[PDB]
C-alpha cells in the first residue's frame, strides 16, 4: 500500500483499546492517540480504529482499502464519522475515524423506552430518562442534513438504518460505514436483516441510486419514533416480497405527528424519482422544527 | 432489469438511431430521431442525442441508471442538456437528452476564430463580437447557478463540456455523473487534460465543492475570450502544482476588459470562502451584459 503523507499517523503514537464492535468490514476497536490533532500535539485523544477480522481474504482487504481511499474524497461533515488518519505501511491496517461515546442509535433509544414497554430485558437507562417529540425531530433533522451532505458529493450508502447511526456525548447523529464496497440474504448481522430497509427497485433488480437512499430514511424515521423499532415485525423474508409489491406499507407509529407520517410514506413511493430528494427533506424537517 | 417509470418511458418503435457524435466517461452519446417525443405534438419527428453504453461493465450500468435517475431530480433549466426520455424495461438502456446541432463549445469557437489565428487544420466557419461573448459567459453562469442551488456539483467544468444549440444557447452537460475511485488525471481526455481545469484544493485533498466549481468557472472564462485557448501554454503537468500555489495566474486576454480579467482572477482566489458565488457572478455579469453597445 502506497504512503500518504497527508493522512499517515505513527503507530507508536497509537495505542489500542477494548474493542467496541464488529461489521461487514471487519472490527473497530477504541484507541488512544497521541498528536492526531496536529493543532494540540501533545494531547491523547479517543479514537476508534476500523481494522479486518482475524479470518478475512484479500478480497476483504481491498474492501478495507476502498473504504478508506473513498474516506478520503468525500470530505468532512458534523454528521457522519469523519476519517482521521491511517497506519499503512508495516503490519495491519488500521484506519482511525471519530469516536462517539455514546454508541449506536438503535440502542440508545431502545434503552429509553417506557418502562414494561421494553424490546428486550438488557439494562435499562433512566439517568437517560426518556426523550420528548422535539428530541426525536430534531435526530432525523441532523440526519436528513448528513445524508444531504452526501448525496451532493456523489455517494450512496446503500445501508442506511438506525444501528449505522452513532451518538457523540453531544448527542450529535453522525452517519457510519458509508463508504463501504457493493458485492452481490437471510444472515441477520448485527441483530438486523437488511433486506427490510431496501427499495423495491434494490431488493427486485439490485440497482442503487439517491432516491433508493431515500426510501432507507423512511425506514429510518420509522426506527426512531418507534424508539428502536423492528420493521416488518416478525414476517419471514420470504413474504415481504409479495407485501410489498402489493402496496402494503408500515403503520403510523404513536406519538408522530400526521405531516410528519406523510412525509413517512413519500419516501416509500415505489417510483424512485417520485420520492422526495434529500433537499426538501431538510427543508421541511427544519420548518416543522419551530 | 430497471424499474417502471411511466412518466419517462419512450417506446422504443418510435425512436430510430443515427450515426455516433462522441464518447464521455459514461459510455458513447449517438444521434437518433424520437417520432412523438414531444407529446403536444404527436405527430412529429424530433432530433435527439441519446446516452448508451460501449464493452462496458455491470457497474457501469449503474452509473447510468443513477445518472439518468439524478437529471429527473434536479429539473430543468435553458442553459443545460435536458433529459427528455428514456427506453428502459424492454431492451437495451437509451437515456434520451436533448440535441444541440452546432456541437461543443471549444470547437465551436476555434472554428470562429480569425484567418491566420486557428488553433488547428480544421475547416472554419462569421466571427463572434464582444457582446456574443459576454452573454455566452452570462448564460452559463445562470446554469451553474441553477444547478447549484439543486446541491449539484460539477468537477469537470471545461469548455468541451458545454454545448450550442442552433439558436446559440450554452447548455452545459455531463452534471449528473457519478463518482469513482480516483483517473491518473494527467492523461488527455478529449483533447483536455482535465488537471488543468481544478482547483489546487481540490487537487491537493481530491475534495471538490460548489467554490471549486467557481474556480473551473473560471478557466472557463479564459477559455471563451481566447476564443478556445488552450489553458497553461506549455507548462509541464508536473510543474503546474507548484505554479498555481505560487501564485502565477493565466495572463489577461486581449479583446477582453480589465473588470472581466479582474472578474477571471476573483474565481481563481487562494482562499475558496472568497470566491464569488455563482449567484454574485450572475449578478455582476448580468450588469455587464446591458451595457453592451
Ligand atoms: C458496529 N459498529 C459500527 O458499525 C461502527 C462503524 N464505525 C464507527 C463506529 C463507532 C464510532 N464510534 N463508536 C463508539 C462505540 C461505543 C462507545 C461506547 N459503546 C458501548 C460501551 C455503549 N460503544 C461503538 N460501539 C459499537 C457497539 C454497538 O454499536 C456501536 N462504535 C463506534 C461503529
Ligand atoms: C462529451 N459530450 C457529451 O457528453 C454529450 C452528452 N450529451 C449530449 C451531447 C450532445 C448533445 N447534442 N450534441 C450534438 C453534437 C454535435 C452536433 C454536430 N456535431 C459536429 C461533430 C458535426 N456534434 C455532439 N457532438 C460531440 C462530438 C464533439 O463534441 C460533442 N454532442 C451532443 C454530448
Amino acid at each position: 500500500l502506497p504512503e500518504d503523507p497527508k493522512w499517515e499517523f505513527p503507530r507508536d503514537k497509537l495505542t489500542l483499546g477494548k474493542p467496541l464492535g464488529e461489521g461487514a468490514f471487519g472490527q473497530v476497536v477504541m484507541a488512544e492517540a497521541v498528536g492526531i490533532d496536529k493543532d494540540k500535539p501533545k494531547e491523547a485523544v479517543t479514537v476508534a480504529v476500523k481494522m479486518l477480522k482475524d479470518d478475512a481474504t484479500e478480497k476483504d482487504l481491498s474492501d478495507l482499502v476502498s473504504e478508506m481511499e473513498m474516506m478520503k474524497m468525500i470530505g468532512k461533515h458534523k454528521n457522519i464519522i469523519n476519517l482521521l488518519g491511517a497506519c499503512t505501511q508495516d503490519g495491519p491496517l488500521y484506519v482511525i475515524v471519530e469516536y462517539a461515546s455514546k454508541g449506536n442509535l438503535r440502542e440508545y433509544l431502545r434503552a429509553r423506552r417506557p418502562p414494561g414497554m421494553e424490546y428486550s430485558y438488557d439494562i435499562n437507562r433512566v439517568p437517560e430518562e426518556q426523550m420528548t417529540f422535539k428530541d426525536l425531530v430534531s435526530c432525523t433533522y441532523q440526519l436528513a442534513r448528513g445524508m444531504e451532505y452526501l448525496a451532493s458529493q456523489k455517494c450512496i450508502h446503500r445501508d442506511l438504518a438506525a444501528r449505522n447511526v452513532l451518538v457523540t456525548e453531544n448527542n450529535v447523529m453522525k452517519i457510519a460505514d458509508f463508504g463501504l464496497a457493493r458485492d452481490i440474504y437471510k444472515k441477520t448481522t448485527n441483530g438486523r436483516l437488511p433486506v427490510k430497509w431496501m427499495a423495491p427497485e434494490a431488493l427486485f433488480d439490485r440497482v442503487y441510486t439517491h432516491q433508493s437512499d431515500v426510501w432507507s430514511f423512511g425506514v429510518l424515521m420509522w426506527e426512531i419514533f418507534t424508539l428502536g423499532g423492528s420493521p416488518y415485525p416478525g414476517i419471514p423474508v420470504e413474504e415481504l416480497f409479495k407485501l410489498l409489491k402489493e402496496g402494503h406499507r408500515m403503520d403510523k407509529p404513536a406519538n408522530c405527528t400526521n405531516e410528519l407520517y406523510m412525509m413517512m410514506r413519500d419516501c416509500w413511493h415505489a417510483v424512485p424519482s417520485q420520492r422526495p430528494t434529500f433537499k426538501q427533506l431538510v427543508e421541511d424537517l427544519d420548518r416543522i422544527l419551530t
